[PDB]
Formats: C-alpha cells, structure tokens, sequence
C-alpha cells in the first residue's frame, strides 16, 4: 500500500544526503576512516533524526560520513550508480539529483573539504564521475536522470566554478545550477559571488533553482526570485507569510519544490501550524514531492506521499496533478519533456 503506485517525477533530492548505509559502511573500512558506528543499524540511527533539529543541526550529520566518500572515485561513482537503482524501485521514472562537487573533491578545492590530503579529484573530476554512474544506471535501470550542482551558501568563491561546470556539462546528466547550504546565514543569498553566478547563468541559459524559505523569511524567497532570477523555488514554505509575493508566485506560476517529511525534520515546518503544502494543493499550485535527504530523514519518496495523504488529505487526482506539474517543470529539454509527458499520461490513463 504505497499511497500513490504510479511513476512519479522527483525534482529535489541531494545525492549525498542519500547514500544506503551499507557503502556509507563498505568505505569506511576499506579506507581505515571512522565512522560512528560499525552496524547498518547503529549506523541509520546516528546519522539519522527522529525528532526535529535545526537547519544547522541536521546539516552536522554529514560530517559523519563525507569523509568516507569524499576523495574516493570508487565511492563517488558508486553512490551514482546505486542512487539511481533507489529511485527506480521507489517508481520514479525522472529524477534530477543535486550534489555540490566541491564538497566531494580532494583537489584544487579553495578550503579542502573533511580535512583531506591533497589528492587528484578534482571537481571537474566528480561531476564526470557522477556522470557515468547516473548513465550506467540509466542503461541498467531504465529511468531518466539528471543532475542539479550546488552553490554552497557559505562558499561564494566557489559559486563561478559551480557555473562552468554547469557549461561544460551541460544536459551531460548536467541541468541547472543551485544554491544550498545554510540558509540562517543572514544575506548569504546576496553574496557576490553567487549574484555573480546566477547573473551569468541567466545569460548562458543555465536553468535555476535556489533553496529558499524552507528555513528563511519572506525576503529570501523574494531575493531568489527577483534579484537571482530562479525558476524553481526549493521549499518556499515561508512565502505564504508574505500574502502579496505569495499571490504574485502564484501567478507566474513558480514551481514550489516541496519536501513534507524534511520540513518536521529540519524545523520548517511548525507541527501546529497547517503545512504550506494544504494551501500550495488548495489554490492549485505548481509544486512537487520530494525527498531532500531520505539517507537522514531515514525516509522514502513514499514517507512524504504518505505523510500528504493520511494528514493533509491528499487524493490520487491531485498526485497525479502535481507530478504532472514537476514534469513540466522539468529542467528536460523541449522534447524530452514532451516524451515524459507523453509517458505519464499514458500511464495515468
Ligand atoms: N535540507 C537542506 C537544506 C540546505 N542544504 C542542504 C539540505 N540538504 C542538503 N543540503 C546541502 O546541500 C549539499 C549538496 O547536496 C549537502 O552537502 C548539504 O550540505
Ligand atoms: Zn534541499
């Protein structure tokens, strides 16, 4: 009984934030670097969260594993490889995963990530070796697949980087560009750099998308849309709290990369307050489900179709509505986008 049994079309979700346990384990060991546990089990319930945290409290849990995939191509392509076979069980048939490739390199990398050693994986090096592990497990698996790079909010340097690896990669798994990170940062979505970034990701035609509102005010989605020009609005919860730019989203309308399960998580979402979700699905709004980080928030894409239809009332019209929306919000080209479309339709009938 998995609340929606139909393809499904995931638009947010981090790469590493969705690594199985198992490799999180297989790596540790064969590099000799620690872990906080030695036991699938012990291991999902430390790197995982049960309660609500923080945004910077539930960002902490990486610092447990990064380390053991950082730096190793084997793992960086490994984790690709099966991220996809995840996503094909669950029943999704397009995905677009993101992923900071700075945050996996060992090389020529501003300040090296996880107290590295110098190494030769470059970053230019991880979105390649991202490319073929999402590639093999399209041949393998059979579902489409993309990738989303991250700007870190605290890492503006890195931000241009970010947007030539994005030109030079570009449909090559390659899509769009993000902002992530910590959103607390006060003003971190106006730092030059990444401006600097998203102004030229506006003229290169490098779509866009930027977490915003899952954690901030009004005014951070208001940046995101207005001064770095985003086509997707990771969250965007708190953009109902400012009725006027809600109704003007509204009417663009801007597709809402929404994530139930990861908002109780991280603190976005108040449990006695109503989920901005029940008003995004009664004004018919563009927005999608998705997963963020289910490695932590030790869940699956079916936690959140869950989570919408025993509370919030979801029905099955309005899953297939807004996965019918996230397709064509897609970051697919013209005509791939028609064939998903062409494909869901046909498997809604
Ligand atoms: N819920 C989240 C909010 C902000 N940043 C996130 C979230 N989930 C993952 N990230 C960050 O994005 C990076 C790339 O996936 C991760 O290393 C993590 O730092
Ligand atoms: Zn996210």
């Amino acid at each position: 009984t998995p609340a929606f049994n139909k393809p499904k079309v995931e638009l947010h979700v981090h790469l590493d934030g969705a690594i199985k346990p198992e490799t999180i384990l297989y790596f540790g060991k064969k590099r000799g670097i620690a872990l906080p546990a030695d036991t699938v089990e012990e291991l999902r319930n430390i790197i995982g969260m049960d309660k609500p945290l923080s945004l910077p409290g539930f960002l902490a849990k990486f610092d447990y594993y990064m380390p053991v995939i950082a730096g190793c191509r084997e793992a960086i392509k490994r984790i690709a490889y099966e991220f996809v076979e995840m996503k094909a069980k669950e029943g999704v048939v397009y995905v677009e995963v993101r992923y900071s490739p700075h945050l996996l390199a060992n090389s020529k990398v501003d300040p090296m990530p996880w107290n590295q050693t110098e190494g030769d994986v470059t970053p230019d090096d991880v979105v390649d070796l991202v490319n073929q592990g999402l590639q093999e497990g399209e041949q393998a698996f059979g579902i489409k697949v993309r990738s989303i790079l991250c700007c870190m909010r605290h890492q503006p340097s890195w931000s241009l980087e970010v947007l030539e690896l994005c030109k030079k990669y570009n449909q090559k798994t390659v899509v769009a560009m993000d902002l992530a990170g910590d959103e607390t940062i006060e003003g971190s979505s106006l730092f030059p750099g990444h401006v600097e970034a998203y102004e030229g990701a506006v003229k290169n035609g490098i779509h866009r998308t930027v977490h915003a509102g899952e954690v901030g005010s009004p005014e951070v989605v208001r940046e995101a849309v207005d001064i770095l020009k985003t086509e997707r609005v990771g969250h965007g919860y708190h953009t109902i709290e400012d009725e006027a730019l809600y109704n003007r989203l509204l009417k663009e309308n801007m597709h809402f990369e929404v994530c139930p399960w990861s908002s109780y998580l991280t603190g976005a979402w108040d449990p006695k307050t109503t989920h901005a979700v029940v008003r995004f699905k009664n004004d018919k709004a563009n927005y999608s489900l998705n997963t963020d980080d289910p490695l932590i928030f030790k869940s699956t894409l079916d936690t959140d179709y869950q989570m919408t239809k025993k509370d919030m009332g979801f029905t099955e019209e309005e899953f297939k509505r807004l996965n019918i929306n996230a397709a064509k919000s897609s970051f697919l080209p013209e005509e791939e986008k028609k064939e998903l479309l062409e494909r869901l339709y046909r498997e809604y009938q």
